[PDB]
Parts: structure tokens; C-alpha cells; sequence
């Protein structure tokens, strides 16, 4: 069990002057006494020892006499902190009292400076850079990486603390200041920088919101003044994920809306990403950089969002500008090859239902022994394009079944198709159940092709979430009732005689495709009688509450979704058809116009991708008339 | 003040408890006063960073080593129905899951034992006849009738213990009454089968249908199935009785206009049952078409299917409008309440052997009481992240 951080009620572990042991300097320094402190500095001396050590520090995580201090701080101020650091200097420690770090596996790297920010006391942190506090300590324990249960992940570093906690008068003090200037482009353990570690603190509430935003403005503003050179927003962790990027993959919109669509004017503009053309009325023209957003780039947002996301937001993701406008144009120049891969899929499916319709238990074999080549060579086609397809997204599916779960069914399909041709070589009669399933999965499949119409393409997931809850308590209905019905027809001796006939004669008649067997003739009808009386009942109560449980969640539960998940779906079908089939790739096509936005901050011309996004918004420009 | 116990022995942080008022019992459970009327708190932070809130909250007469404790008049007295909600507030939240993960490798422990005791009882009972196959089927037998006692003598154990509990709250203990039951027909069945009687089969096979139903009690230690029901069964017992009526309204006059003229209705019984399973689609209607009155008879048959359709219609609509109206999530309270039962019931442990109580927290010292004596409290200690509440905070 880990160590509380600072308990007033738990003493800290143990794992000629006057003696001035641990206990007693903890005590003093706690109380913020500088009076009782003398004596301390003659004792080191004494035995050579330094505050440093492991006899003054807490042997279960290393928290030392100054971090003590900073933690039992008066109205933000300790009087104990300054001579603390004065008897460390006359003292000879090798080793700065100030730098010292804990070794715990809870509390690893945790500093008397990160005290002082998280205390909120300006005084206290101006006092600790004076005397040489190392403002690049990374905090990489347990308790500060972001994990299930008890954490704080403010992303590892001091500086980075000071802008997660909303404390503006710090972080402006740490970035500029005489003794030691904090570095905007500093990265943790894992890479992350101050503008990583605010997207993952970032949350969707309105005020998680504004905190966020707030802060991430300052700095990029800050930033430009200390290193006007270094573009702090391309900067990418150990996973390759500028902070927009990190932004999608975790499903912040709130943050992913304000670094996709920013405006600043006059000073700082070249900071923005958003910049308005013309108004005229309701109609507004913006043009938008594709920095890191078009598909033509490796490891797009359009990519990460689709395909490396498992945020419940991704739909709402493809909905804001300009990734609203870029998928329409993408949908656009390849909705002719969607309809032309329907088109093809429907030949191959009545070729495939010919064949099997006109098939023997000579130009007619002829022609048919040409169907079934056609068959083969269409069924390895689907065979190698979902394995394709299967090796380049294997993470998209596990994580998004309802997304992508044609994609198994493609598989299926084309699997039972070659290896029911196959069976066909082989002369045995197998190869009819494998051509009749994938008929009827074949058939099935055309669904898929219904999101390119809008009617169509515009619950389903509550509906197979409760089917699965309510299906283990059936089945040990089911399986319970039938073991006694065969018990009961074994012993006195057939519709029950096994128990996976009795399964099938009992469920076939609960969903209408059967009727039940009494047992009349035999000695224990009454209690037969009994047993499926009770078996009906129960689970009828059953399916009872399986439509009171669907009921009240989707009445309760109002949202209409039904055109931001239809965009969703287009997104996820326009991104693989730019890849192209697998036999032949295409060229990607570069998205937007290279435009000369103004001057960067190191002198050479600020030219983006921009894209033009036309809006036209009655009520909003209702509004702004006097 | 507070150590005073009324004639039923309950302290006012019991009797809050007892009597389900959630608002003061929150607010004993956990204060704190600064500076001056310190020890009159039971809750102490120890220590926060950020998000991040640590306190030691006071376990006395809370936690459940201690003899009529909150824990278990919440649990097995208390018949208010906020008793899902008491154990959501700290520090019975945290209290009962460190219980539960210390007793998490028992329950399905309990759960494996009685799934090789229903998988012996199954194979026994399909492979009985009307010498090694009959000495292993003996030997079925023995472990069965053993079985079926040691789950008879622990049923009753627990209703002698409890048997208010049960009485107060069907609901949270129906399974309970199944598990007697379940074993007093196994047992009474292999004394039925020693009698050499006929009539231990009808009595093997009901506790081999209710024996595998009582697998779903199991289904609490999974946090996806276990997380309505009591809205289905007060409506279903309401229209109950009206379906009786017509029910057995119908079945004497088709009786009555069979047997004056003389056969699918020759007694109430037959009749009765005729009409429900035809309800149920378990059947079909004879219209004795042979029988004089036989427009009579499609009269009668016709008025109660057009009755009980608008019966069935009318319950439909009435549970239809009280789900919709009543909005309320607790599923998950509900889920912690039946976990907190089954760990008090398992901390005592089995019937045979009972387990030493090992008691919660840590002895730690507050400070200074009134009469001088330093405050030592068996404090718990409780780790909190909550960024909705630190992010207001900050100015
Ligand atoms: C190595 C060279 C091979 C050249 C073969 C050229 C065939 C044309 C390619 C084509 O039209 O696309 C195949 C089509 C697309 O599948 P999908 O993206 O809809 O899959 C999306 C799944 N989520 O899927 C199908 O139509 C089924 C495949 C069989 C078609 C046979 C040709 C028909 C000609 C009329
Ligand atoms: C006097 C000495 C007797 C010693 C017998 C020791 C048997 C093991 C005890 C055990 O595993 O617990 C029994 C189990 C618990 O019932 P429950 O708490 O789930 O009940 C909760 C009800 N609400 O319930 C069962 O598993 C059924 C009982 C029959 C089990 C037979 C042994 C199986 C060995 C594989």
C-alpha cells in the first residue's frame, strides 16, 4: 500500500550537539518554526552527514525535510523553508536539497517544486528557483500517469502543472524568469509537451472547457514571444501525435472544435487556423488550413478519427468544419465508384444465383462450367481484398464492431464460397449446405450499399446490447427445462429423448415455429403438463421485461443522431476508396489550394493549404443586426 | 452524546440507519469541523493534490467486526427504500468493495462447488434405470442426498438468523427461499426413492428444473449482468385477480351448458385449463360443434377472448405509463446493495465452520478528547478524484 503524501495523524515510515534527529526536524519544519532549527547544522557537521540522506527522509518514499515544509505551508508561506536551504549550503550536500526527488514506485520523481505549484503559492515557488530548483523534473510515478483509480496525470513536469491547475501567475514566472526559464517544448516520459498535457485533462463539460482552451491560447501567444522560431503545435510525443491529432484519437471535441476552427486578429495571427475571406449577409466565406487533416498526409485526423478512435464522439467529430465540407468532396468525386463496386457486387451475386438455381444434382455445362470459374475467381477476389483489408485495419474492427461488421460478413461469404468450389472439386456432397449459407449471406450483404442513399443511409445498438443480457437467462431457462423433460421421458419408456432435440422442441415453439408435445400416453402427463406450463409463463415474464428494459431506455434516452453517424458511415467508405482496390492503388489527390496566408514568425511567407468553406447562416446573421 | 443507546441498543447514527433518513445519516457518516469542535468530526482529510481528496473517514460502529453494526441494519433491518442509496455514501462504498475483493475468490469459489454439485445431480438423474455403473451410481446417489442436506441444513441456519430480512424484502432475497426449497425436494426425493415409491420422480425433476434456475444467483459477481422487475410482478398479481374471475366465470357456464346436454369441457378443472392454455397459445378452443347450443358456446368463447384481450391491453398500457413517467437509473445502486448481502453473509461463513472477524482500519490518533485522553479513532482511510469539484474551485 502506498504511503499518504503528507498525514497529520500517520507519522512518516522508518523504512558534542544536541541530537537532531528525524523525527525532531520533521516536527519543527512542520510547525514553521525557525527558532527550534539551531543546533541542525552543528550536528551534520558532527557526523558528516547531509539532509539528503536516507536517515532524514522517509525510507518508504524518500519525501525530505524541505518537501515536509512546502507541504505544511501557512497561509502560503513557511518560515522554516529559507534556513532549511541555508543549512544544506553550509552543510557541503553534494547533492541539492532542492533537486531531491522521491523514489518511491506511487511517488517517483515528485519534487519540493511541484509542492509548491500545486499549494498555489507564488511565494513559495519564487523562493525555490532562487536557490536552484530545477524546473525540468519529470514526475514519472504511479500516482501522476494517467491510469484507473486514485491519479493525476498534469503531464510530468512542473511547468506543465502550473497550466493544468490554472494558475497563469506561475506559469508566466517559470517561463520568464533570470534564474532558470522553462522551455515551452519540454516533453515527459511519454512524450507528451505543456499542449499534449492539455488535451488529456481536457473533458467535455463546459467548464473542463474553458479551462482548457483558455490555457492552450496563452501558451501558443507566450510561445510566439519566447520562441517565435519553434512551432510548438508539430511537436509529437512517442506515438507520433501532434497535440490535434492526440485531440481526436481521445475524443476531446470540445478542444478539437477550437484548434480546428481559430480566428485571431491583429497581432498573433499567424497563430490561428481559421481565416476569414468575405461576408455578405448571411453568407460567410472562411478559409481553413489542412495542416495534418487532409487524407493525402500520413496519419491524418480524418484517419485517426475513423479508424484509431473509440471515443463515443467520432460521429459528432466528422460533423465540424472543414471536415464536414473536405468528406462531401471526397464523397462527391467517388460516388460514381461506389455505385460502379454495387453495380459489380449485383452482376456477381445473379451470376452466383444462376449457377446455383441451374445446377445438375453441350454448350449448357459448358456455360455453366464457365459460371462456376466466374464464381471462383470472384469469391478468391472478395477472399484477398478482405484479408487485405483485414491486415491494415485490424485495430478499427475489434474496437468498432458496429461500424465494420459487413467487413466480417464480407469475409464469411467469400470464404464459403471458395471453399464450397473447392468442395465441388472434391466430389463430396458438402459443398450445398456451404453454397445455400453463402447465398443467403450473399444477398444479405447488399445492405451495405444502402448508405450511399441518403433516404436509407439516414436504437440498433440498445437493440443487440439487450438481446445478449436477456439471452443468458433464457438459455438457462432453457437448458434447465429441457434436462428434466428428457429425465422424465428416459426413465418411463419421442419428442424429448435427448436434450438437444428437447432444446430445439422448446424453442422452436417460442418464437412460433412449432408446438409442444404433452406426453399424453405417458404415466407422469400432469407433471409435464407442469413443466411447460411453468416454462411458458417464465418466459413470457421474460421477453415481458426485455420490452419494459428497451422501453424505458429509449424513451428516456432522446437523441437524434441518425445524420451525424450517416456521415460517419461515408467517412469510413471514402477513406478506403481512396486507397483503391488492392490489385491496383491510386495516387492520393492533395485537398486545397497553396495560399500565402501573411509572414511567419521567422521572416519566410506563411503558406498553407488552405481550404475555402462557404456557410450561409440565417440565424446567427439575424442576430448580429442592430 | 453519541454513544447513547434507547432500549433497542441503537445509537443515533443506527437509528438514522434503521429508520432510511439518508440526509442526517450522511452527514453523521461524514463531518468536519475546524479549529475548535475537532473531535466531535468523523471525517479528517489527510490530505489532497488537486482532483485528488484523501481522508481518514472513522469506522466505529460501522464496521460490520462489531456486533449490530450500520452495515448490517442497512442490510438485514432496514426497511426504507433508500436502502440501495446508504451504500453509495463513503466510507461504505470503499468499506464494502475492499470486502468484496477480499471475498470475490470465495463467491465464485461457492459458485464452482455448486456447479459440479448440479452437473453430478444432472448425470445422476439422465442415467437411472427404470456392477461398476450401478456402484458409481450409488455412489451419485450418496453424494446427492449429502448434498441436498448440507445445502438443507445451511438454508436453515440462514432463516433462523434472518428471518426478519426475508420477510421485509422478497425482492433482495427470493433465491434464498428457492435454495430451501430446491433442497427439500431433493432430499425428501431420495427418502422417496429408499420408500421405493413412484413419486420421487415428480419431486427429482422440479428441484432439477429450480436447481439450474438457481444459477442466476451467481450472476451478482459479474459487474455486466449484474447490473423494473418489481413494477412487472405488483402489476401482473393485480391483474391476476381479475383474469380469475373471468377466468373461472367462463368455465363453469361451458360446464354447465356441457353437462345439462350429454368432451373438452366436462369439469371446472378441465375448463379452466382449457381457456388458460388457449391464452397462453399452449392450445386450442373446441367449439362443440356437435352440441345443440353450439352458438351459445362460440358466444361464451367469443366474450372471453374480446375480454381478455382488452385485460391484457389495459396491463400493457398501465406498465407502459409507469416506466415512462418514473425516470430513475439505479441499476448500479441496486447491484452494490446485493453485494453488500452476500459479503455480510460470507464474512460469517459456512455453518460447519464460522470465520474470525478481521476488523477494518487502522488505529490512528486523532488528537485530544475532552476528558484528556488522546483521541484514538480506528480511522479508514478514503482516496477520492473528483475533477467537477476541484475545477470549480480553482479561481
Ligand atoms: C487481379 C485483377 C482482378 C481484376 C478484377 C476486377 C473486378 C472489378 C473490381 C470491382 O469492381 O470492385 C469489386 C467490388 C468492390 O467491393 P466493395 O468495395 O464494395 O467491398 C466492400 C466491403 N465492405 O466487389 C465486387 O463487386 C465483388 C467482386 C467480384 C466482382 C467480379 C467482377 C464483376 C464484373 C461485372
Ligand atoms: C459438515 C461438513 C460438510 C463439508 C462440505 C464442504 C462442501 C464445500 C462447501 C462449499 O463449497 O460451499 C457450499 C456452496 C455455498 O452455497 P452458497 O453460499 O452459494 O448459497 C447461497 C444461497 N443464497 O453451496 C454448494 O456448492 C452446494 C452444496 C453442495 C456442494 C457439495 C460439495 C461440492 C464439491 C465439489
Amino acid at each position: 500500500e502506498p504511503p499518504p503524501m503528507e498525514s497529520p495523524f500517520q507519522r512518516e515510515d522508518r523504512n558534542e550537539p544536541d541530537r537532531f534527529d528525524r523525527d525532531r526536524l520533521f516536527s519543527v519544519v512542520s510547525r514553521g518554526v525557525p527558532e527550534e532549527l539551531t543546533g541542525l547544522l552543528e550536528y551534520l557537521r558532527w557526523n558528516s552527514k547531509y539532509l539528503t540522506d536516507s536517515a532524514y527522509t522517509e525510507g518508504s518514499t524518500g519525501k525530505t525535510c524541505l518537501m515536509k515544509a512546502v507541504l505544511n505551508l501557512q497561509d502560503g508561506v513557511n518560515a522554516c523553508i529559507m534556513p532549511l536551504l541555508q543549512i544544506d549550503k553550509d552543510s557541503g550536500n553534494p547533492k541539492l536539497l532542492v533537486n531531491a526527488q522521491c523514489t518511491d514506485e506511487f511517488y517517483q520523481g515528485h519534487s519540493a517544486l511541484h509542492i509548491a505549484i500545486e499549494k498555489r503559492s507564488l511565494q513559495c515557488v519564487k523562493l525555490l528557483v532562487e536557490n536552484g530548483a530545477d524546473v525540468h523534473l519529470r514526475a514519472c510515478g504511479r500516482f501522476f500517469q494517467k491510469h484507473q483509480g486514485t491519479c493525476f496525470y498534469f503531464g510530468e513536469l512542473p511547468l506543465s502543472l502550473a497550466a493544468c491547475t490554472k494558475q497563469w501567475d506561475v506559469v508566466t514566472y517559470l517561463l520568464e524568469n533570470p534564474h532558470q526559464p522553462a522551455s515551452l517544448e519540454a516533453t515527459d516520459s511519454l512524450g507528451n509537451t505543456v499542449l499534449h498535457a492539455l488535451v488529456m485533462i481536457a473533458d467535455n463539460s463546459p467548464e473542463n472547457s474553458a479551462l482548457v482552451i483558455h490555457m492552450y491560447d496563452g501558451l501558443l501567444q507566450m510561445g510566439a514571444r519566447l520562441c517565435p522560431t519553434v512551432q510548438l503545435e508539430e511537436i509529437s510525443n512517442h506515438q507520433g501525435l501532434t497535440p490535434l491529432k492526440l485531440a481526436a484519437k481521445e475524443g476531446k471535441i470540445e478542444i478539437f472544435r477550437h484548434i480546428l476552427q481559430r480566428e485571431f486578429s491583429g497581432p498573433y495571427q499567424p497563430l490561428s487556423r481559421k481565416f476569414t475571406e468575405w461576408c455578405y449577409g448571411p453568407v460567410r466565406v472562411s478559409l481553413y488550413d489542412l495542416s495534418s487533416v487532409d487524407s493525402w498526409e500520413k496519419n491524418s485526423v480524418l484517419e485517426i478519427i475513423a479508424f484509431h478512435c473509440k471515443s463515443p464522439n467520432r460521429h459528432r467529430m466528422v460533423v465540424l468544419e472543414p471536415l464536414n465540407k473536405l468528406l462531401q468532396e471526397k464523397w462527391d468525386r467517388l460516388v460514381s465508384r461506389f455505385f460502379f463496386n454495387f453495380a459489380c457486387y449485383l452482376v456477381y451475386m445473379f451470376i452466383f444465383t444462376v449457377v446455383a438455381y441451374h445446377q445438375p444434382s453441350t454448350f449448357g455445362e459448358s456455360m455453366l462450367l464457365l459460371g462456376h470459374i466466374l464464381i471462383l475467381l470472384g469469391g478468391i477476389y472478395l477472399l484477398l481484398g478482405q484479408l487485405w483489408y483485414f491486415w491494415r485495419r485490424r485495430l478499427f474492427i475489434w474496437i468498432s464492431f458496429m461500424d465494420s461488421y459487413f467487413e466480417i460478413l464480407f469475409l464469411l461469404q467469400a470464404l464459403l464460397t471458395v471453399l464450397s468450389q473447392v468442395l465441388r472439386f472434391m466430389e463430396t456432397e458438402w459443398y450445398l449446405p456451404l453454397l445455400v449459407l453463402s447465398l443467403v449471406l450473399g444477398w444479405l450483404n447488399l445492405l451495405y450499399y444502402t448508405r450511399g442513399f441518403q433516404h436509407t443511409g439516414i436504437i440498433q445498438k440498445v437493440i443487440l446490447r439487450d438481446l445478449l443480457r436477456f439471452l443468458l437467462v433464457y438459455l438457462v431457462f432453457l437448458f434447465g427445462f429441457a434436462v428434466a423433460l428428457v429425465s422424465l421421458s428416459r426413465e418411463a419408456r419421442a419428442p424429448y429423448r435427448s436434450i438437444l432435440d428437447a432444446s430445439l422442441e422448446l424453442f422452436k415453439f417460442t418464437i412460433g415455429m412449432g408446438e409442444l408435445a404433452f406426453q399424453e400416453q405417458l404415466r407422469f402427463r400432469g407433471v409435464v403438463l407442469l413443466l411447460l406450463l411453468a416454462y411458458v409463463l417464465l418466459t413470457y415474464v421474460l421477453l415481458l421485461n426485455m420490452l419494459i428494459a428497451l422501453m424505458s431506455e429509449t424513451v428516456n434516452h432522446v437523441a437524434d443522431n441518425s445524420w451525424s453517424i450517416w456521415k460517419l458511415q461515408k467517412a469510413i467508405s471514402v477513406l478506403e476508396m481512396e486507397n483503391g482496390y488492392w490489385w491496383c492503388r491510386r495516387k492520393k489527390h492533395r485537398e486545397g489550394r497553396l495560399l500565402k496566408v501573411g509572414t511567419r514568425g521567422d521572416g519566410t511567407p506563411d503558406e498553407r493549404w488552405c481550404f475555402r468553406v462557404e456557410e450561409v447562416n440565417w440565424a446567427a446573421w439575424e442576430k448580429t443586426l442592430p
